[PDB]
């Protein structure tokens, strides 16, 4: 399939070169593959989710996304226009209140929830978790992400937006999950993007246009925007049978675009998420 005038991020994951505007992808588009968006929630009623998104769990008075960040990241995973896997079940786990904040215990509970609640969902192609959140290092947050990964879910996490080395941030520093850095449309490491040896892949992270609350759209920047690209890519690749949850991050790193990003610090992988779809 070909989505013309797609967001540059979608066109980039399907491109060996920057500066193109068409997103190419197998029409399966993540059909049968679930992605948990562990964030501020998902405005499931957004027409861009076209019935495929629902809230499955909240730790606050409401499951309404009153922030927009979770709706934005869910839109990058699997919205019809701004999504990587345009046919994927999306599940909202509101571990962040509408200010975008959340106790680590709540975030840990949400990850353990996904590890169990995937057995309550129909994901024959496999399960992905998009964690567009991060704080200082926490071995309990890391181990919770490791549990989620070891349960049979891909865990894609944001490297962080501190322009620092992501070993000091959780769940970014958990080695078993997939730590995603951010790039811009000129194949530059996003100025905010965290780096370091723990990073596994880079996704489009600067000026990412996706869904927003109020049935709208908007463009924002963050590794927390590159993470749904990789999460949606994994769901896309798992539907195609290219890889599994335990192997998706490795597979994405093997099939990525190599050495195409600039301002990648020495020791950080120069890998850009690439669906390697040939129309």
């Amino acid at each position: 399939a070909a989505q013309t005038n797609a967001p540059w991020g979608l066109a980039r994951i399907s491109s060996t070169s920057p500066g193109t505007s068409t997103y190419y992808y197998d029409e399966s588009a993540g059909q049968g593959s679930c992605v948990y968006v562990i964030d501020t929630g998902i405005e499931a009623s957004h027409p861009e989710f076209e019935g495929r998104a629902q809230m499955v769990k909240t730790y606050y008075y409401s499951s309404r996304d009153g922030n927009g960040h979770g709706t934005h990241c869910a839109g990058t995973v699997g919205s019809r226009t701004y999504g990587v896997a345009k046919k994927t079940q999306l599940f909202g786990v509101k571990v962040l209140d509408d200010n975008g904040s959340g106790q680590y215990s709540t975030i840990i509970a949400g990850m353990d929830f996904v590890a169990s609640d995937k057995n309550n969902r129909n994901c024959p192609k496999g399960v992905v978790a998009s964690l567009s959140l991060g704080g200082g290092y926490s071995s309990s947050v890391n181990s919770a992400a490791a549990r989620l990964q070891s349960s049979g879910v891909m865990v894609a996490v944001a490297a962080g937006n501190n322009n620092a080395d992501a070993r000091n941030y959780s769940p970014a520093s958990e080695p078993s999950v997939c730590t995603v850095g951010a790039s811009d449309r000129y194949d530059r490491r996003s100025s905010f993007s965290n780096y370091g040896s723990v990073l596994d892949i880079f996704g489009p992270g600067t000026s990412i246009l996706s869904t927003w609350i109020g049935g709208s759209t908007r463009s924002i920047s963050g590794t927390s925007m590159a993470t749904p690209h990789v999460a949606g890519l994994a769901a896309y690749l798992m539907t195609l049978g290219k890889t599994t949850a335990a192997s998706a991050c490795r597979y994405i790193a093997d099939t990525a675009n190599k050495g195409d990003l600039s301002n990648i610090p020495f020791g950080t992988v120069n890998l850009l998420a690439y669906n390697n779809y040939q129309a």
